[PDB]
């Protein structure tokens, strides 16, 4: 019984879309949807997605309302459907997946997992809702997120951090850390050890271990000085050099954090998504120092130290992949003398 | 129980809306309407109008396919909103009126034509729908057609033509003459007696008299000859004068269709939509002769003949005002020595 | 002598309409007016209403810019339409009514409210413009503002804050608090006895009264033992429970606003408009409690105080109806063995 | 190396997509592509599809420009996709397919049809391009076009027809006629013994047998007493029933051919694509005898002469299956005392 | 005084914009100008240019409606602009020339073509407007039409056919024959001795000359008799060859317009645009025989054999350069044993 004016209503009285019966006056117009509230149109919705407005704004009203996995680790998994509800990509303001399964007539390239068309495809399932693990035990590929234990299956501990309407936060009165599963062609994946990204904000940066707090609060050369990182570049990596036209290093989220705080700069997102490296068009404000690509991955400082402590430093120009959010990301690694000259998460 | 979905769904099964029960997928991108039929979108409705596409959607679905009085008369009687239907204008692929009664939610201003919402708007009521002759008895304004006599109400007998979906025709199986009523401030208004146009095309004209039929025969000079219509400018008002660079007459439709026959001409209908008197920028082909309003009435050859020979032929320039579709239509008088030189309906 | 390319000049050379003479370069392209300023195009306005652009161009130009009553209030009240102004809605970027009386020739109904069509409508009159006084005298329904006494009526006095160009303020350099009067077919309404919303911004949010001041500086233990409001569930209906996954309570700004402080929170505004009561999808970021819809109410604390301290607690479940910005605002009051468990404005 | 301004580069030199090198300025507006010749923008394509306009451009640049097998065909045999071309939909200004295999980046599932994605859907193959047939041989799904035998495939003759640049029409200079295959799940399928639809228009329509010259030239009596049709109730079904308000028959285009020469009809293509039966909303203009929703189908006279007269008359209503275009056609065979009352290719 | 109220008063009540003084409301709504008449929106202008909505209109109202050149003839000597009229481009349905000079203040580089912006410009002088032959004079650019001598310049006699309101006729009651001049850098340039392109329609094709009149009546093998056109490849070029796959010769429209009596065929205009020589994709519906580029040139079949009669058949392979229009038309011509294979106008 799907209908615009009912996906209307139930947006303008439950806040989402939540199965409730009844309708309200719809008008389209362009790219935005509005309502007739005591005689005057009200905005609803305006798609920012490249989908007809009516099948986004049913998508988005449909969208998960409960601590999701952030869209970069559901990429980095190789999820290409979700079962029976909607991700909302709120970087990119459109729906994470191009199909869906039992949520909109015109997105919907099946009712239930189940149908042959997703068997190759690598459905999400969420141990959340009802008969979705046993969903995942007979789909031939799939991710799964449950909260506890899985009867015969070994878990991959993922990021302590979900999505909950678009805030990514750590929760406290909801559970945001997964069990995360993986399946191909049948076969139950052994994921691999991994590092998480943290997910912080530039504007609103929290500190997550003593490593971080010093960061944060003590000058370059006693912090390099503390943690004996004397050699390893952390002056042009983490902090960021602004002494000539182009900016130097920057690549660390908690290195713009605490340059921040001193000095306002310019970040170009360029490619608008979410991802394990985030690109940047960087000018900072004070100097006119600026680089077209800076790479920037929010890494906790002690998660960084111990990658670039674990390398061998007697090489030139040498790749040097992380397993970061499940997904292999390289990393450039330039060395001198047995000293580090840069590390940064490789461009293109 | 509305919805864009169930509107698409009665366009796909009905050919319009019918009431039925059931959804299609729907799709909106811009101003049209899509629907998917086996995977790939089929165009329902190209919005035409200045109201939101898919509101003007559900209008053009609900309108009225039995043979309605033409937007022109309906126009002339001063009809601004129809009870419980929609009557569609063909000739500007919109609406006839802005709101509607019972119809539509987005444009409704009342679901019953009883609403004191409507007592100042004339009302258009069909005899043909149950309960509707007495509803214009009790609305303050409003204009009543029906197939027979209504007790105590004295009627005006109207064109024998009616639009049948886009269509202008006399009706054989269907009855297209309808008996005209109007109220205003609860008073039953006499329609004055009145010409009717006759709603013919250029390129499919047909004469409907002896007198028609002999015009489209009978060369000029025979013609006027035949019909004594020596001094009434005939020459210059029905034939046309294409000898110089400003287009001489050429005001009746029938002399346009009989100059079609012969050479082909740019009619640029600048004000498109349905009227009594309609303006022209005509472009004879042939000649190079043109006028930038030429105002065209399709008057029955007899009817015209009638008019021009009830004139006064003693005065130089004179305003004659003549009751055509319901409404006052002035004519510019032109004599000289007690024959015409022009007569032409009166522009601006 | 009204035009695109005046109105355009107005707004280039006064900063709005002014009724000066003059005439500048004008482009349309979509919903957005451009002007020619040296060869290049620079933006004036976009359109995010209903209407035509150049229609909701001179709408918007032609706005009130003296301190108005706020949309709301105006709602409240049944306000239909305004005379000789246009009440800009700066929540909605559009009209805060349909049609307009002396404005614009696209949405005027009428030139003056003295015409017939106006009589069924609730006319805004402006007792600061010269005559509406009067015309509100004359006027069959009709809202009146005043900033003294109206001789042979008695007033409603209104809110102390007014909007100025969009700003809500309680004026200081200009008077914000009206005289209020209405009048239903012909007769003098006598207004309500009513609370008033006191619309603040979360972001700039100050206290009002010594119990607000006390709010935001003490704990909720200490505030709620200074002012006896033990057993009336403060610490859920105004402090917010954040305990759950889903949010409880939270419907006074000012316990959102001491929230604010200490952790921010995202509150979609699913329902774009001047409202008393407003409902936000709120997620808290730092627990990650969410409420689909969290209906929020802007009282002086003292008000809420009175409100709540006037019911009878017997009940299990009893509608508490309250007027609010002169409408009748229903609250749910939940009660157990004579104490309250919550108090919320009652929404769908 | 593929561009929008090498796909217009090759529009305007070689009057579609034919892998030449170069590029011409361009520029996007709304939905349309144009390109600067001379100083003056020059429109080259309007997008009427739902993809975006440079997709859409591209695609329809990169079509099939050899007779191809009607739309209709393929939606009959069940085509999803095509391989290495576009098949152009000229009823509907879109590609006949969503997505294509080695076309277009944007659209593109595959390049190969030999890849796993590719495997569950129904590929078209065209045995005029080189490896073709044999990626019809390794194809899970898929249909297959040939001029000539393959060695071992059972062939299926099809229609004499094909669409040439959205020309339909039966070859001459070119060969329309081709050998059709099918594969459903690894297994080649016989493609059932069919009547082909003729493809005929309205106003071009040509007679294509004794019985079809017969029909348009003898008058209803004599063509039915010539060809022994008493009884079957021809003068509902194929020359229509004009006398109702409701348009009586009128299912085969032959018999609406012939109508349409003696006086002119509105035909309503309210679901605008091709199929082996179209629906139309019609309207008499001669009579106002009109129908919502009037099947037709154009068989040739005489194979529809055959199906009626191999039918058993006994019956009151019966579902009559037949095999037409591939696809199978339900009849309604309405019977009264062993003659015809009606027969409609059955609706929804 | 302009606006773009007062410009839709003026094509609302003039046809065109007369400089009239006045206002009608207007509503743009994305690409369209309507205008409110008795409470309903009218269309006046779809704007199919790559200018605002607004911007467009005017010019298109401010278009010359006197009998002007050609825009293929404009474009083939060189003009950039007009001076101080708008030449519309029918075939485009945009205006011919980028900006305008006294014309909108938009799309105005000057208000006088003596403004040094002017100079240099090829400016179109009209010497049916006052002082216009003395601004040719001034101009250091130019091309200049004149119905008389201007004395001391040298004239060239152009085209009898110019295109009044966009219809294309030899003028009866109008002059549409013009004497050219062509000024590049002050000097007054000889305009070439050329032929002129017919600019006739493939459906109102009516022959210009005793040899046209027979190419239409007689076979072809007694034409090519009667005119002595043996060895000519007249069997190829105008008559066309139909029988392979490519469509072979066909260049010239009185080819084309024999052709089309017998049978119908597709001709798609990808570049639509006025020029000397047009390129269709032309598929022969009777056969199938196409061609993605056949090049049409529309000569008097006399000025065609004069051309193709007045070359060297001794060479393999040749380009003829033809002064057609003012322009240097290359034409391919193929030769083998004396007698011609082909002649087309040369592609790229
Ligand atoms: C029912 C019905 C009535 C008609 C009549 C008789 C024939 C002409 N018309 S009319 C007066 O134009 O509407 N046709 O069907
Ligand atoms: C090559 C080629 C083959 C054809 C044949 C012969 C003539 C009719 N056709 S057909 C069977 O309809 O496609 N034309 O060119
Ligand atoms: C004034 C005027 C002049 C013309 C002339 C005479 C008739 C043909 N033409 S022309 C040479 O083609 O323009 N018509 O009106
Ligand atoms: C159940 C449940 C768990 C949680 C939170 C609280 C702290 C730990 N987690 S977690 C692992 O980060 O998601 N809240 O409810
Ligand atoms: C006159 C006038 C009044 C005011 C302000 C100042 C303080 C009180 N008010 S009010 C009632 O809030 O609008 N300013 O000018």
């Amino acid at each position: 019984a799907m209908s615009l004016e009912n996906v209307a209503f139930n947006v303008v009285n439950k806040g989402h879309f939540d199965g409730q019966q009844g309708e309200v006056p719809v008008s389209i117009i362009n790219n935005t949807v509005y309502t007739k509230v005591d005689g005057v149109d009200v905005e609803l919705f305006e798609n920012k997605t490249t989908l007809p407005v009516n099948v986004a704004f049913e998508l988005w009203a449909k969208r998960n309302i409960k601590p999701v996995p952030e869209v970069k680790i559901l990429n980095n998994l190789g999820v290409d459907i979700a079962a029976n509800t909607v991700i909302w990509d709120y970087k990119r303001d459109a729906p994470a997946h191009i199909s869906t399964i039992g949520v909109c007539s015109m997105t919907d390239i099946a009712k239930k997992p189940t149908e042959t068309i997703c068997a190759p495809l690598t459905v999400f399932f969420d141990g959340r809702v009802d008969g979705q693990v046993d969903l995942f035990r007979n789909a031939r590929n799939g991710v799964l997120i449950t909260e506890g234990s899985v009867k015969g299956l070994q878990p991959s501990v993922g990021p302590k951090q979900a999505s909950l309407n678009g805030v990514t936060l750590i929760g406290e009165a909801v559970k945001t850390q997964f069990n995360y599963y993986k399946k191909v062609d049948g076969v139950v994946q052994q994921l691999p050890e991994t590092y998480f990204t943290q997910s912080r904000n530039l504007q609103e940066f929290k500190p997550r271990s003593q490593m971080e707090i010093d960061f944060l609060e003590l000058a370059m050369d006693e912090f390099i000085e503390r943690y004996k990182l004397e050699g390893y570049a952390f002056e042009h990596i983490v902090y960021g050099d602004f002494s000539h036209s182009q900016l130097g290093g920057l690549h660390l989220l908690i290195g713009l954090a605490k340059r921040f705080k001193e000095s306002p700069f310019e970040l170009e997102d360029f490619i608008p998504m979410d991802s394990t490296v985030k690109n940047y068009f960087i000018t900072d404000a004070q100097t006119g120092s600026s680089k077209c690509v800076c790479s920037v991955i929010d890494l906790l400082l002690d998660d960084f130290v111990e990658i670039i402590k674990s390398q061998d430093l007697s090489v030139v120009s040498k790749v040097v992949k992380v397993t970061i959010d499940y997904t292999e990301i390289s990393f450039m690694l330039w060395c001198k003398d047995g000293h580090v000259e840069t590390f940064y998460p490789k461009l293109q």
